[PDB]
């Protein structure tokens, strides 16, 4: 699935993010759209045989299980495809514990890259929430 901007900040909204560990809903809807492009079924593989998965771009090295990373720890206690589902509730659940990991949303590179010091207000603008 691919959601609305205004959409999916409003799941999210609903599934606790919004000010969760004080990032407001901005940065995660910010996060999501250079991460994923808002699509529940991004899957990109990365270099170190491990890939990620779903709308926030989620690694199985240490977070998910797919079968194929043989380092794996799998923190988030699920297999990798149910992040790709249309229901974001996995997805939601398991980035409240990679912010909670102690580095927060560095944890999301582009959110580092493309998110960190903006006016990340701007993604949720106009959004009936
Ligand atoms: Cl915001
Ligand atoms: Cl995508
Ligand atoms: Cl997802
Ligand atoms: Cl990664
Ligand atoms: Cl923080
Ligand atoms: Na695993």
């Amino acid at each position: 699935k691919v959601f609305g901007r205004c959409e999916l900040a409003a799941a999210m909204k609903r599934h606790g993010l919004d000010n969760y560990r004080g990032y407001s809903l901005g940065n995660w809807v910010c996060a999501a759209k250079f991460e994923s492009n808002f699509n529940t079924q991004a899957t990109n593989r990365n270099t170190d045989g491990s890939t990620d998965y779903g709308i926030l771009q989620i690694n199985s090295r240490w977070w998910c299980n797919d079968g194929r990373t043989p380092g794996s720890r799998n923190l988030c206690n699920i297999p990798c495809s149910a992040l790709l589902s249309s229901d974001i509730t996995a997805s939601v659940n398991c980035a409240k514990k990679i912010v909670s990991d102690g580095n927060g949303m560095n944890a999301w590179v582009a959110w580092r890259n493309r998110c960190k010091g903006t006016d990340v207000q701007a993604w949720i603008r106009g959004c009936r929430l």
